[PDB]
DNA sequence: CCCGGACCTGTGACAAATTGCCCTCAGACGG
DNA sequence: CCGTCTGAGGGCAATTTGTCACAGGTCCGGG
């Protein structure tokens, strides 16, 4: 059975901007850390390729560029801002990378106030905003596999750090909402629907319902 | 009143970024 | 040693994401 990611809801709801490749790596860090810390984690090229069905070469490319793109990135818990890394990554051995996560982030990674999903649920998603949506939905999932939640549009925009043109609602619909609901429905075992909540002419919330395809 | 104006929607265009692929060649290891 | 399995480089064209102009709906209010 595949690895079970668990994380504090504060991370599920944090404001940050990460790529797909970076989020893939971030899932393993939370896994390494939780299985124990000083904050030093490690990534093997060949294991990454096998986990995500890549070649060794393209794995190397993904790890390398992800790693240098973390520099200057910051995380906000709603507020408090932290850097993800406190030293550049470096490779002691061929095919091996060593990384230094901000140890002050440990408690934000690790009661009842948590989110969980198996890694096989997300590893075919491509768009990182859809990984963010699927994580938020998991946070409200019931044991049996269903749930329903209303997310406010401004809060979606702030937390997922969506780009500026998606403050225009027709672009929000076309390039973020429809695409990410389609991936989830095509790439995960979840079957997802939604409806819009209005106040006057403005659309304010999105109401999500979902069930599991083992029913 | 009835136009111009402030709102809202969707779609056609184009620019910028990301995807999985492809090829080269030296490192690490063992037979 | 050398042949093989790796992975660190350099690239590519086809798709997807991010941006903005313009057509086309509603309601408001003062010349
Ligand atoms: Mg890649
Ligand atoms: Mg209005
Ligand atoms: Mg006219
Ligand atoms: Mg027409
Ligand atoms: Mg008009």
């Amino acid at each position: 059975n595949s690895p079970r990611i668990v994380q504090s809801n504060d991370l599920t709801e944090a404001a940050y901007s990460l790529s797909r490749d970076q989020k893939r790596m971030l899932y393993l860090f939370v896994d390494q850390i939780r299985k124990s810390h000083d904050g030093i984690c490690e990534i093997h090229v060949a294991k990454y390729a096998e986990i995500f069905g890549l070649t060794s070469a393209e794995a190397s490319k993904d790890i390398r560029q992800a790693l240098k793109s973390f520099a200057g990135k910051e995380v906000v818990f709603y507020y408090e801002s932290f850097p993800w890394f406190i030293k550049p990554a470096h490779s002691p051995s061929r095919g091996l990378y060593s990384v230094h996560i901000n140890p002050y982030l440990i408690p934000f990674f690790i009661q009842n106030r948590f989110t969980q999903f198996r890694l096989s649920e997300t590893k075919e998603i491509t768009n990182p905003y859809a990984m963010r949506l699927y994580e938020s939905l998991c946070q409200y999932r019931k044991p049996d596999g269903s749930g329903i939640v209303s997310l406010k549009i401004d809060w979606i925009i702030e937390r997922y750090q969506l780009p500026q043109s998606y403050q225009r609602m027709p672009d929000f619909r076309r390039r973020f909402l429809q695409v990410c609901v389609n991936e989830i429905n095509s790439r995960t075992p979840m079957r997802l629907s939604y409806i819009e909540k209005k106040k006057g002419r403005q659309t304010t919330h999105i109401v999500f319902s979902f069930r599991d395809i083992t029913s």
